[PDB]
Order: structure tokens, then C-alpha cells, then sequence
């Protein structure tokens, strides 16, 4: 139906779980998901629909940067119907508040992108996640208990920044980690009276450098997986 | 020992109410806390501590706008010791979401200000509250029997705005009403890694410009105050 | 008959002298004016009409910063038909050509406030005082034999700068001291065709670190005082 | 080796032909390449190497919006020593020097991203191609009976756009059509010293609201895809 | 000794008038000034010393716009020790508050033009003129019976402007006509420790559309030369 | 016609050389042309018009700055009905790959100007040149073995930067030398869908400090004024 999605109005659930990597949308597809239908592959940018413990649940990939998140995340709203969306991937740490395998909830995206001032009368919009939805993932957390470290992320247009002297100052501002994409689904959300929230898992320290091997980002992930389906149920 | 401040160092609890307007503070004061004393009076700008159900609270004046804002709370968090500062006070409604008497808490405050891009690196600061003391006001409210509202503000630099006719599009993204502080508080207490938190009664529709009569404003506003005062107990 | 003033239409003056501080302007109405009668007193920002040497002056508080300054001002001249204003206050000195106790007359008022490109097309406005009113006070300082120092001001959305790194460049480019209120002063003139004038005396050298003591404070103050009542006679 | 490839160096050619969607990569590798060995496919997007009339070429897809551009050309230049990049692609028209199935060549891509800010001093980077490319690409045409159409395209962060109403001047201006990514292929070539060009074809008419049928899309591509090749070749 | 004046050191008085037409300022050399030497012709901008009534006086072109402006006055101030400017020009009034014929001295000059960002830290620099000088143009004037109008200028980088409806604003901010240098003129004076004051004739009004003949031109300009000249004296 | 032109229309032919300098446009005139006649001398901005090799070409001066050469630009073609503008000029190196006497074709210009940013919406327009006058020039340059340097120029407001500490930064990004109009003179002939192309000499070195003599200055800029000639023809 859209230039970037090709499911039928109806194969999406009215909730569904983003994340930036399609193939990790079909990974979580075959590992956590029952009856798992594919239902779109525009440019190899897989989403799925199946059950988890007996829920209907849709997944759908977004790719990078806050332009592609916002083409996806705007017509799953508009023309497939989904109310609630939640997102997660991984983000770099900037504060000593977090360490590697740490799972952030982004309460606000900031962002070096001139887009929010675009859409919002050259101003400041500040982009925040439906807040129902910050309190679902917070029990969620205390019921599986996991120590969900809360605070802002720092969404960037640039994956190799030009700014990295200004990381101390973000962290200072109580930005955890950089990601990508966060701030575009904010205000995309809120743009058309959806409900969004950002879940994040440090998967690499930019301040140390120190980075998660392969089979530990697995291992992380596979938590957040865990806590996202958990609040989508 | 401030220019703006005249209390000695520990006559501030480390939870601090607080209000643009130093004669609600006193009102406060007077009617909500036992063995109030009026610590601080520069500017007529007045400070109390007092006990509310056997607890320490201070409340603290602000005055008007960003600018005069940040300077009592820079204050209060860096010669004061106060950790905790939930302001209360009056907004402009925007959104067909809220009506008069509504009390909004603000998880996020978007802005016309310049401060937080002269803070924040020229880019956009998602300015934002402690989520724990949203939390709070949440768990809090909802004892109460409070239909807490929630979502942005826009805070101004402008009473009197030259961009009335943007007031649709601020709704649209979800600022339920208009304020001139909650950005310059938020941005304060993440620049100095304090908590702070903002809730707004809706006095005044500048839509369908409906008005609060007096004596309705002074029952609403009571209404938020025991909501503070019990967030603080 | 607004928010912010309680005074009745015809309370003030065309005249009107303004200051940051309502104690200050309670100070001068006792020491400084004959049957001065206070007329208004929302948020504790006092304001008051009285004689000085048979001729009607008003006082009013304005409050600290751009936001807080605009709403008086705009309030005075649309609804209480101020016609002149005449701003006085105290300042911190930024160029070596000024020192402690020296009178600045703002010939100009630069800003870190993005209020002048929201009132102006996202361009410079230049804020400037009224000339004929510079001249009265040029005119009235070598009457009373007092060494004028004559130059822009810089107004700042900030008391705690987070760029005092550009207090020299700002000095090079004949801005003498930081002040908070002169730049929405004049832009509010500006937009209402009103006649305003800002003064400011050096109370501490943001350079030099040199600062006058509580009592230094008090009596220079009074020789601007002493100054603006006589440019009013 | 990088996070977002997967070749092992020296598995690209350094002749690369760009475009944003896995699939149509996929398609070209097929149909025109001979011995086409895909060496990539981090988060489905898919890289190959193979040959066009003898020689060496590579293909790569790069997502959608700047930010997902950026980071894969940043890595296809630096990790795997990539030195000429051809970016083909779709591009909705705004003017009416050109209609469907026409092939512009972008000698400027404006945008309305901030990347461009941020990685030249807040000022405006005039984003351009290699000439020596953009020659090669004329006198490719001309061999082939190709009226390509020069002028810039308008890069923005928008599929959606919030700007309709400016579509006009931006085609005064001799912006020929709307794509998404040029401006950072061109920036990021600009930063790190190689040879770029965009191409891109007509599928809408974002004016006139022409629209090619999936058959006519499909044949259109063909004539950019062998122009490409054959300027590789 | 610079790129753009061949003047030796020395050649030029300690007061110059400034003017952008290069011809204007020969007619003034032959017909106002005594013993008229041509003491620079780089790019024929000409300059010249000469008398006026005895006293030494200098004039200099300083062709159209703020970057051209800036040129002439930086390397009259730096290289040959100018240390009073006064600009004298033509104008576009936009105020209802000047007419054809009428002489503006302008206490301020607000512009479209990035430059005084660049100079003073993203800011907004009130670019006004000395003082002093000012009050010399006032009695001058004065003396002369000239009924100098006193306000704002705009200074654009625009001849041929893309924001005629923005006139009637910028009128109302107290902006009585447009013209192209003062912005440049007092900020480079700013910059430089030098005095400087621009006055200009309104040749057309761009509202009322109204514009003086050739002939008007003439004669209405003698006026402002001869009340430059006699400040000069 | 105009108030900057004072030829009659018909005076131009369709091809103009443009140049800010306008004694150096006299001197090509005598030098280069026969038949040369004054076609225009408002401001001292000399233009002619003459033959080269049996055709007819103009030439006109447009000053220093963008603000100076749109003036000119914009009459040249509205007007005066020139199709094609070809502006030779100096300009300062900052890159490695350009030594003194090199001759630069600028297919960008960036620039610190607001003007572009006027125009266009507040986005970056990627203000760029004529292709079919580029590959006029690239082929002109090899056929007369001249070594033809291609990239970006800075067109800045500013002759005494302010921001030499960024040159190395430019030059990193293809920006081979910084002048003061090719932007200007680029959306100007975008806006009016006119034919331009800028090229420069390299007369002294930004980051090296090597100069041009006065009489080397001349002999250069004679070889690009061959140059220029030779593509008109
Ligand atoms: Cl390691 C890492 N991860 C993510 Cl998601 C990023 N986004 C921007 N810079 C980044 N670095
Ligand atoms: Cl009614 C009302 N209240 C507040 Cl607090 C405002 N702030 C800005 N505009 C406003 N209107
Ligand atoms: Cl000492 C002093 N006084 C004032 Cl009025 C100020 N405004 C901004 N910084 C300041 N410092
Ligand atoms: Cl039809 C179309 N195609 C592309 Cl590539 C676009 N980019 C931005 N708007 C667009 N519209
Ligand atoms: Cl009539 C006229 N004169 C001048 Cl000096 C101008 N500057 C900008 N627009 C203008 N119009
Ligand atoms: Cl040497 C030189 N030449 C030119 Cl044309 C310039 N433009 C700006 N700075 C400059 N320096
Ligand atoms: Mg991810
Ligand atoms: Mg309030
Ligand atoms: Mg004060
Ligand atoms: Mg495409
Ligand atoms: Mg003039
Ligand atoms: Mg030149």
C-alpha cells in the first residue's frame, strides 16, 4: 500500500516492536515468536506478525537514522493502524551512570538533527515517549528485575561524529547514549497522537572504548527482547 | 548569601516546593504548613520552611520566565543543598486533551527560549523531568483520586505571544498548555543533576478561551498543592 | 485589570520609573518621593505614584530577566498608557573603560535571547533607547557634574554565565557590563512606540573581581536614583 | 569488519555503484553482472562484487536519509578504500524542465538537513560531485542517446514533507527533483577526498502528480542502471 | 599599503566622510572642498583630503553592501588611523514617520545579514553608533534648522528584497528606511575603537512608492553634505 | 535603466565577462578588445561592451561582496537580457592542492552569508554554476594547456576573517581558496535561470603567507583573462 511497506491494511497488530536491524526483526521473529507470518519486505526492511504467550504482537524494522525511522513509523500509524510502538536497538554509553549490557528507557531523545525544528515553528520540541508506556516498561523491569537505568539518549545524524568532546557535556545533561533514532520516533509519535517509547542496551562505551563481543551483544539483546515482549503482553 | 537569596545555608529542607508567585508561597505557607518561618525576602522574593504531617518543606518563589527561574534554582541546588524541587503554578491551555481545573504534569518542556541551545551545544535539549518524582506524582495522584494529565508544555519566553497562530500545531505534538519556567527547571536540574518535576492547573483555555472564575481559582489550586505536599510526605 | 498590575486605569504617570527589584522601588517611594501611594503589589511586584519636587512620578517593579521585563512593560504602556520609561538597576561591568560605581547610560542592548527574532522575522533587530531621552540624561548628568559612561549593554538570559570565556570579545565590540532586562526593555518600546531609557550602575567588575561592599551598594545607588528622578523633573 | 559491513577487506572493487534500496542492488547483480559474489549483508544490506564487460565493479546499498548514507559511504571509503562512488536512485520531480522516466544529474544537492551545519562551522557547505565524474556521466549519455537533464536536487530528511508549499521556488531555483540522500554522499566524498556523483530517475511527479506503473519503473531503472555500468566500464 | 587603498600613510585626516558612490565623493571634493588632493583610486574608489572651512577633512567610498563597507573601514581605521566616521547615503524609507527629502540619523542599525553573528558569538549585536557623535549631528542639525528624523535603519544585503512584507513590521520596530552598510559601518567601529554615525536622505519611500527626480536628488543630498561638513568643522 | 546601470537597453550582448574590480575591466577592455565602447559608468562600475576574435562580447564591474555583485547580477539579466555570465576575479588559497598563479573553476561556493538562507527557505541551497559553462571552461583550459584546478571556493562577508582557525577545515572538504561573490553571483543566476560560472587566480596564499608582486598580479591575471576570452569565442 506504501512506497516502503507492501503487508495488506489489517496484518499488523496495533502494537509492534521496532528495531532499526530487519534481520534482528526476523531473528526474534523465529526465536521468541509463534505462528510468525512475514508480512512486508520492501527493501529487504522485514516486519512480522505472530503471537508471544498467546498475544498478537507485530515487529517491524526501521533502519538507521531519524529520516528512515520516520518513514516507517509514519505509515505504520497512518496507514496500517498501530497505536503503540515500541522501540529498541543498541547506543553507545556516554555517562559513568551506565556500563556494557546496561538497558536505558529513554525519558527524552535530543538530537543534532534540524528536523524537530522543521516540524515545530524553528523551536524547540522536546521529544518524549507516551508516558503510559514508560511506567508499563518500568514495572515490567521491577517484575523481571532488571536494573532499567532511566534518563535521556542523545539521537545523532552522525554514527562517526564530529563532536566527540562535546560527549562530557551531554552526559553531564543526564544523556546516557547515542543512538540514531530515538528523537525521529519521538516526534513522529507525537506528530500523530501515537504512543512510542525507546528502550536501548549499551552494547559499546564511548568514553572507554570498551565494546561487547558478538556473543555477549546476543546475550544483552536477548534481555531486552525479553523485557519488550514482556510489556507487549 | 546570594545576590537573590538571603537564608542562611541549612535553612533549606532538601525538598523544595516550587512557584513563580512569592504571595502563593506565602498563602501557601499560612494555610498548608505548620511552624512556617519566612527564611528569605530579597526582591520580596519569599522563601519558607516549614513542616507538612510531620515532614521538613521548604517552598521557594521564582517569579516569571526562563531567566528568573534558573537563577533561584541554580541557587538553591549549588549553595542550598535542595535536591528535590516540584514546582507548581498556572498555565494557558492549548489542547482540546485538557479543560480548566485539570492538573497537567509536564514529562516534557519544549521551548522558544534560546538558553538550552546556548547550554546544550547549539543543538536541541529534550528537557525533561526525574522520572522517579513523575513517578511519584503518578502513584501519588492516582491515591488522591486526581485525573492527572499528562504530557509537554511549552514554556515561552512570551506572555503576550506573537504566534498565537501556532498554537494548533503545539497541540498537535502534545503540549497540552503554555507556561514560561518548566524548560528553564528541567534544563537547571539536568545541568546539575538534581530531581525536578512540574505540574500545571489550567486556569485559562487561549483556545476556546474559557476563563476560571476567583473563587475557582483558589479550589483548583488547593487541589494541587495537597498533591504536591502529599508527593513530599 | 491585568494579571500582573492590581492599579486602577489612570494610577500611573506618563512617566514611569522602573527597576528590577520591587524593595528597591518601595525604597525609593519612601526616601525619595512626597504622598507616594503604592497602587499595585501582584506577586509581591510593588509599584507606586508619588512627587519629586512637585512634579508626578510612578515607580514599578519589573522583575529579573527579558520574559519578566516584557510582560510589565507591556502591560504599562497598552493598558496604563506609560509613555516614557526609564529603567534603572545595577550591572556587572565587562570592559576596563568602566569601574565600580560608574553610571552606564545603554545606548544599545545586545542579547543572548532568541526574543528579538521571534518579534523580528528571525533577523538583528538592533535594540536602542529613545534618543530624546538619551539626551536628557546626557544633558542631566553634566548638570549634576556626574561622569557618564556611555555604551551597549549586553542582556543575558543568564545571571551564571555559561560564556565568560566572550566577556572580552563582548568588551571589545563597546559592550561595558551584563545586565538582564535592557534588550526586552527596549524591543517592547520598540513594538509599542514608546519612549524607554536604560541606566545601570557598576555594582561588581566581572574582570577585575572587584565588588562593591553592601553598604558601597546603597549609596551609589542613590546617586542614580538621583540621576533618573531629576531627568523626570 | 566495520559494524555495519561485513566484507573482508579488499572484497570491494574501487568502483562502486550506490543505491539506497538492498533489493534493486540485488536485482542489478543479477541482471547485468557477471560471476556476482555478494560480500555484504549486514542488517540485509546487501554489497556485491562482479563484473560488467570484463571489469571489476561493486555494488552497495546504503538505506534511506542522509544519516543512513553517511554511514555507509564513511565506511566504503575509508575500511574498504573505495575511490569513485556512483549513487543511482529514484527522485520525486518539483520542476518542469523534467518529467518520468528522465535521468537528472545532481551538480548540487541541497537540503534541509543539519549535518552540513555541523560538519562545516554552522555556515553552508555548497554539497557537490567529483566534476571529472559528472563529465564522464555527460559524455557516457551522449554515447548512449541519453538527454540527461543537470541541475541540483533538493536532499531532504523528509519522505513526508511538512514543505509542500515551497516545492516552487525550489524548482526556480533549478532544483529538478526531491531525493533523500545526495547531500550526505556528496558531503561525506567532500570530507574524505573521493570522487562521488548522484544520478537519479524520475518515477513521480510530485507536482503534476505523473506516476509510473511497476512495469514502466522497472524499465526506466534499466536505462540508469547500464548508463551507470557503462560509465564504470 | 592595502589590497583596496594606495593612500600612503599619513594621507588621510583623523575624520572621514564616508559615502558608497565613489562619484558622489568627487562631486563633494570639488564642489565643498578646498585644495582637494585624490589620495587613493584602487578599484576607482576614490578618496580624497582637502579643507572645509579650515579644518582638514577626509573622504572616502566605500562601495555597496556590509562585506564591502567593512573592507574600506577596517583598513581606514587599522591602517591609516581614521578615528571619526560619518556615513552619509541614500535610503529606502518604510515608516510613515519620514518623507521624500527628509535626513535620518539612525541610532541603530538591525540587518538581514549573518556577519555580526559570525562577529559576536551567535549572538544578537545591537549595532548602534557613538554617542557623541550623535549629539554633534543633533546641534548641528539644529544650528542648521534641519529637522533630523531619529530612529532605526535596516541594513540589508538585499537591493532587490524577498520580504517586502516585512516592511510594515520592521516600520513599526521604529525602522524609518532601509539601506545596505550601517550595520557593517558601526559594528566594524564597534570592532575597531572608532567612532562612527551614518546618516541618510530619503531619496525613495518603498511603501508610498514615491521617488525624487534626478534633479530632487541633487539638491536634497547638498543638504546632508553641508550638515555632515559642519559637524566636521 | 536602473539605479546602478546607466546603459540603454540593447547595450549588452548576451555574453558578459564580470570582474569586481572595474579599472580592471577598462583594462581588458583596451587590452583585449577592438572596437571597445563605455556602456556604463554609474558608481565609477565601469561596463563595456567590444569584440574578441570577431564576437561580440560585455564586460561589467559588481564591486566586492555577495550583497554588491547580486545588484549587478540581477540587473545584467533582468534588464539587459544577459544570458551568460562568466566572473573572473582573485582570490585566497587555503588548500595544498593550489599554489600562486593557479586558476580555480568553482563548481561550489559555500559561503558565511545569510543571503542564500534568505532565499531559500532557511535550508542550505548548494549554490553551484552553469554545467554547459564548466565543460566550456574544462575544455577551453585543455585545449590552452592550462592546468585547470576544479572545486569548491568560500565565498565569504568577510576579507579580515574572523574565522582563520577553520581554513584547514574548508580546505579538507575541497574548498581550494576563499573570494567574496561566486555565491552571490551563483543564486543569483539560480533565481533568475540564467548561465554563470566563476573562475579565480590564486594572487596570495592563506595558509603559507606567499604573495603575488604587483606586476606578477598583472600577468597572471592575464592568463585567465585569455582563458575567459576563449570560451566567449
Ligand atoms: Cl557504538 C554506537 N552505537 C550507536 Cl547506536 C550510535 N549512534 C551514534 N553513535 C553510535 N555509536
Ligand atoms: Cl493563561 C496563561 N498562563 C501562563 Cl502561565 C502563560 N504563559 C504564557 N502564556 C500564558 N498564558
Ligand atoms: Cl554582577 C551582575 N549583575 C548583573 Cl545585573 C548581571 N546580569 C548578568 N550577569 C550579571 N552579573
Ligand atoms: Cl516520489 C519521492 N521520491 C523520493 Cl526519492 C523522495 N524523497 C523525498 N520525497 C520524495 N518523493
Ligand atoms: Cl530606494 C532604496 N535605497 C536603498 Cl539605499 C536600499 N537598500 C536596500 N533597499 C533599498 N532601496
Ligand atoms: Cl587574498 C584574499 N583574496 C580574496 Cl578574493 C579574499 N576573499 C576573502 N578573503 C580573501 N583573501
Ligand atoms: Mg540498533
Ligand atoms: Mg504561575
Ligand atoms: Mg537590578
Ligand atoms: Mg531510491
Ligand atoms: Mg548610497
Ligand atoms: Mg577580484
Amino acid at each position: 500500500m506504501t512506497p516502503h511497506i507492501n503487508a495488506k491494511i489489517g496484518d499488523f497488530y496495533p502494537q509492534c516492536l521496532l528495531c532499526g536491524d530487519p534481520l534482528r526483526v526476523s531473528y526474534i521473529a523465529k526465536k521468541f515468536l509463534q505462528d510468525a507470518k512475514e508480512i512486508t519486505n520492501v527493501r529487504n526492511m522485514l516486519g512480522f506478525s505472530g503471537k508471544y504467550k498467546g498475544r498478537g504482537i507485530s515487529l517491524m524494522g526501521h533502519g538507521m537514522g531519524i529520516a528512515s525511522c520516520t518513514i516507517y513509523v509514519t505509515e505504520l500509524i497512518k496507514t496500517y493502524q498501530v497505536k503503540e510502538l515500541l522501540r529498541i536497538g543498541t547506543c553507545g554509553a556516554i555517562s559513568p551512570k551506565v556500563g556494557l549490557k546496561d538497558i536505558i528507557m529513554a525519558t527524552g531523545a535530543s538530537t543534532d538533527s534540524k528536523t524537530n525544528r522543521v516540524r515545530f515553528l524553528n523551536h524547540d520540541l522536546s521529544a518524549t515517549p507516551d508516558f503510559e508506556l514508560s511506567l508499563r516498561a518500568y514495572q515490567t523491569a521491577k517484575r523481571l528485575g532488571i536494573d532499567l537505568k532511566v534518563g535521556n539518549v542523545f539521537s545523532s545524524d552522525f554514527f562517526y561524529s564530529f563532536e566527540t568532546h562535546a560527549f562530557d557535556l551531554m552526559a553531564k545533561y543526564n544523556h546516557l547514549a547515542i543512538e540514531m533514532e530515538a528523537a525521529g520516533l519521538y516526534a513522529t509519535a507525537m506528530e500523530l497522537n501515537a504512543k512510542a517509547l525507546c528502550l536501548c542496551s549499551v552494547s559499546d562505551h564511548l568514553i572507554t572504548k570498551e565494546a561487547l563481543s558478538p556473543k555477549e551483544r546476543v546475550e544483552s539483546f536477548d534481555n531486552m527482547i525479553i523485557l519488550a515482549l514482556e510489556m507487549m503482553s
